[PDB]
């Protein structure tokens, strides 16, 4: 039994019912098998956990849970009540198992409960009845366990979920201690890596976690997670990652981008990972390049569903978008050789002697060229059939392009400034100072390397 | 008489039928009496224009002309031609004229010709007939008025709206002449300022142009519109209008945020300026302050059922996001006292940086306060409100945050090491992408020359 799946766990615009029934539409094509409930700004979830559905939302929710049943997709309903609970007072244990009850009542098996991005500072009758705060923690689980009769998967999420948030290490932390000793060996819990965004989760901070909580655990992993900077999006591919990991883990859950339609590339590669392979004890059995090629051209054939009808798009386009937009520390190849044309564009930019100048405007032609492309591509995808992808992205793509013609009007205007030719940088365009609407200056106005 | 309303007219993802009928609601509730429909992202208006439309949003074109009838505001419909339409060829005129016939089969009474963005030439035969492009859009726009038999409003948009787009100046251009010319009257047109974004119209401009097109041009408003970053929006007021030119004017239509929830105060300070200010004609009474304060308490009263949200939060709120050029007080007052602290930064913790710490503990004290801002916004009941703008209030957060921890670093500048914070986040962890990096990349005034 291994939870392949996606998490739902970001922080605001909440998807619709629709967008997670062609959730459980594309699992199934993919041969994944679990969904995890944890939207943080649904406010019958995180905000108000006490409030009880209507019965409008009570019917959404029994047809969610029917359709993931329809399509063999494992349900798991998480409740993160931690921003306010006093755990040593039974009511509030009371509320939550009638909340837990109510949710049992609409066909949920699986549940999970959440305990994430809160202070570790308790209540006074908190501090008074239970020694530390992942002993009352523990307790909630097991009493929440045996209250539902132990259902066969249930998560729980722990506040040190990740190496920079446990003090003072992964295995000299009290808390992890606590949580490995007292807890119900039926229990899954999360983890997200070293950090709460990780660059890797090796293979040697997965089995020093197993030693710490004795067991396996599944790895909430905000790869491609989109909550923390809106201004960013993520296609990248499933990477950073061994495939050596699977037989030492429970399960793999990926948070993906707020928006739903940016989410076939951060899945998809998750299912070729999953598919590389299951069992058995610079990857074998796993590119992913490879990955990331499959899912744009299936990407590009979700694309092609309503075509042109009611330029199109082109591989190049999206794997051109996919390098523009690829991971929270790394980008493209393509994004990143534009990057050091530009940075060699603007290093000799004052004074350019000869060969000089004709590698000067050879390289010059070149980064015309690819503005040109981001152009072109940015033109052929609005000119696209599939309307609801196009406004899933339509501010990054706009923010792209709006950057890269200034920067194409700076080297035109360069390739005027390398011989004296008067003009000035103000007269090819104007110098705006509000970018981001006083989040951009104070972003200027902040250091960088 | 005046059609004082809001143009849906900017890029992104258009508005839903049911916000559309809330905004007639807003309109009916403020005394306004138009609605200029042309989403530019839109698969049937802007693009594929010669396309009929389908049997299943026939019925929801018609339900939002009966609901802009029910609340007695004039539905224009806008059409786009303007992308490959061949003016000569008379067969597109008639695709056109059927596209607009079914459109009056629907209901609507008021159409608009849109010419945005086609500044480029005809071709072949086409530009031959013709003796200029304004002669060709004011032979086809003619063509049209007189094909409906001249409704009471219609709205001719020139490519030559802007008064940089008319070339030379405004009176020299012989686009404006021709447009002022040969089309005929009761045909009004649509000008947008002496910019794109319109920071003041004044009285001159205004006659400058009506001597000119023979007529009182519409005003198209771009002042609280975000298309072109889609990375700020604008809750400041009306500001930049003097009073006189509503007897001056034919129309003012106001181009909103692509956000919908958060067009209240812009579209009620419209209201503010222009029922409760000169509705009679008349050929400094107007105050936007005292307007944004109606408009944010009335925003207030939009935002009850409880998440203690109080008036003073909301006009940090719209001091955060004001205009596309100005800035709130507050904001301004923030952006002058982080700006003194990074000049004035102390080198260890007698007169210099005693001033320096107490204006460092009331900039952490209103840094504080746009914490306290986001943490009661987010506790808000009307739950769409929250997720139309939560990533300018996010985004502002986590560079407040940032900028606080950036100022307890200068506070202790000779004890802490690795400037604000060493916690990957040098770049934060490389925040806006590529866009964000070649932005900061960009020259505007640090790398000037």
């Amino acid at each position: 039994r291994f939870l392949c799946g996606v998490v739902e766990g970001f922080y605001g615009r909440p998807w619709v019912m629709e967008q997670r029934k062609e959730l459980f539409r594309r699992l199934q094509k993919w041969e994944l098998n679990t969904y995890l409930y944890a939207p943080k700004d649904d406010y019958k979830h995180r905000m108000f956990w006490r409030e009880m559905y209507s019965v409008e939302e009570a019917e959404q929710l029994m047809t969610l849970i029917s359709a993931a049943r329809e399509y063999e997709i494992e349900f798991i309903y998480a409740i993160s009540p931690g921003l306010d609970i006093t755990f040593s007072n039974p009511k509030e244990v009371s509320t939550l198992k009638r909340k837990l009850d109510q949710v049992s009542q609409f066909g949920c098996r699986s549940f999970a409960l959440l305990f994430d991005d809160i202070d570790h500072n308790m209540c006074a009758a908190d501090k008074e009845v239970f020694s530390s705060f992942a002993h009352a923690q523990v307790s909630i689980t097991n009493e929440i366990y045996q209250y539902l009769g132990e259902p066969e998967t249930f998560l729980f999420c722990p506040t040190e979920y990740c190496g920079t948030f446990c003090y003072p290490n992964v295995s000299q932390s009290p808390y992890l201690r606590t949580v490995g000793e007292k807890l119900l060996p039926g229990i899954e819990v999360l983890w997200t890596g070293p950090k709460v965004v990780s660059k890797e989760i090796p293979v040697e901070s997965i089995e020093e976690v197993s030693k710490i909580i004795k067991r396996a655990p599944v790895i909430w992993d905000n790869i491609h997670a989109n909550d923390y900077d809106q201004k960013r999006l993520f296609l990248g591919p499933y990477k950073g990652r061994s495939t050596e990991l699977i037989p030492r883990l429970k399960g793999v859950l990926t948070n993906p981008n707020c928006e739903f339609e940016a989410n076939y590339v951060a899945i998809h590669t998750l299912a070729t990972w999953y598919k590389s392979n299951m069992n058995g004890v610079t990857d074998v059995l796993y590119s992913p390049q490879m990955a990331l090629k499959l899912a744009l051209t299936e990407w590009l054939q979700e694309f092609g569903v309503p075509h042109q009808y009611s330029g199109s798009v082109t591989l190049e386009d999206l794997q051109l978008l996919a390098d523009l937009f690829y991971l929270p520390y790394e980008h493209g190849p393509k994004g990143a050789q534009m990057l050091r044309e530009f940075q060699w564009l603007r290093a000799n930019s004052s004074v350019v002697s000869s060969e000089k100048i004709e590698e000067w405007r050879s390289r010059a032609a070149k980064f015309e060229e690819m503005c040109g492309l981001v152009m072109g591509m940015f033109t052929r995808l609005s000119n696209c059939a599939n309307r609801t992808i196009l406004y899933d992205m339509y501010s990054y793509v706009w923010d792209i392009k709006s950057i890269m013609s200034m920067v194409k009007s700076f080297v035109q205007w360069l390739g005027c400034r390398s011989h004296s030719s008067a003009q000035f940088l103000i007269g090819d365009q104007e110098p705006w100072a509000f970018r981001g609407g006083l989040a951009g200056e104070f972003q200027r106005l902040l250091p960088i390397d």
